[PDB]
């Protein structure tokens, strides 16, 4: 369907075993069972794995996850949003 590059290096620096690990979260937030999350769900994901930054790289993140501009994050954005603050400058 799509292919951001910005999922070309996410599953690059993440490894097989540790994107296993963000589905299992994934399916928490997707109740629905369409493999989609509300970007406002989003935040409590964070507290979920770790990650407490200020609220505004918050907002910054949704628009920086969403390159489609669907107004919905999916598994593939997912890996995207680790690797955001993970590898944001260095
Ligand atoms: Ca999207």
């Amino acid at each position: 369907a799509s292919m951001t590059d910005q999922q070309a290096e996410a599953r690059a620096f993440l490894s097989e075993e540790m994107i296993a690990e963000f589905k299992a979260a994934f399916d928490m937030f997707d109740a629905d069972g369409g493999g989609d999350i509300s970007t406002k769900a989003l935040g409590t994901v964070m507290r979920m794995l770790g990650q407490n930054p200020t609220k505004e790289e918050l907002d910054a993140i949704i628009e920086e996850v969403d390159e489609d501009g669907s107004g919905t994050i999916d598994f593939e954005e997912f890996l995207v949003m680790m690797v955001r603050q993970m590898k944001e400058d260095a």
